[PDB]
DNA sequence: AGTTCGTGACATTGTCACGAACTACG
DNA sequence: CGTAGTTCGTGACAATGTCACGAACT
């Protein structure tokens, strides 16, 4: 297939989401989509994936739907965070 | 395209390739594979992209073909690798 | 063995084989055969006798397996080429 | 596994013997050129078949001798044996 | 729709492998 | 005439890139 992106070269969109929900604590698709630059419907059906393999849980707190990291969602967040930090100690 | 799959959660293959291309200077399309654990045919497909856009070129070595980040292809590297630092740092 | 036929009259294949390598230094069965005009299944073969003896040794450029001549192997060619050179001076 | 024939063919040794000796018998050639009788006569049969050598029989005395075209090959080819050893 | 992993089906050279034809030499 | 040692074509295999697919992401 054809490669052509100028958006997600090194970084996956699936990535920003994680790093976002890390110190925002919790959030929803609505604001994630313009804090982290990443388009809204590229956001949600990707969230469903995290929801699916147990990385995000759901809290309609009232009239809304709130997204969160769960603890295996966090147990990998850190697990990859270091793997990716480590490909950086080689080129500096 | 499909950038995010179940094992390229954080980084694309285009990441590991150029990262590895820096530690040896040059590795083959095939050589890269058992070192970045990326499936071989996935590697080549990005490889052709890398030279059409001019990031890398096929440096001839007898019968075998070698591959080099061009000066062009390190400008992206040190640039893209900066974007990830502004993220996995505020941790 | 099958040492001589129609166009194999004075010099064996090993003749140009060990000589080839002297002239250049190191080559594949590919490079050898293409120049010494010896069919490859003959180049490959004589080479095994060379390696399994101790005249020639392998030399891989990753997956490019060149063949270099050793010590007793070309200190042989020299010793041996005169058992040639003087059986020919009776012809000038 | 080869022993004394590593660069020069046995057939070679023979073809040069009939140069300075001109006329020759198998056993004649066999003894001095250092080759078991069987190989001598056999490679000779090839040479005569290819039109390179000729039997010369005087009694029950068979003397093989190198023909002209047998000599013409030995020349044009000794020249290539040469350019082999010269390239050092 | 456009994109893009990554298996699978091709069209290549480089080296070992079985088999045919013949030479070396008792 | 017979066993041994050989020259080679054809065949079986392992290692690159292309070609074309199916499948899921943007």
């Amino acid at each position: 297939g054809k490669i052509s992106t100028d958006k997600y070269i090194f970084l996956t969109p699936r990535a920003y989401i994680i790093v976002h929900l890390l110190k925002v604590g919790k959030a929803k698709a609505s604001e994630i989509s313009e804090n982290t630059q990443i388009p809204y419907q590229t956001v949600i059906q990707n969230i469903r994936w995290l929801l699916a393999e147990g990385y995000v849980v759901k809290e309609q707190k009232g009239e809304e739907i709130y997204y969160k990291l769960t603890d295996k969602g966090k147990q990998l967040a850190t697990a990859e965070l270091e793997k990716i930090r480590k490909l950086v100690e080689v080129v500096q």
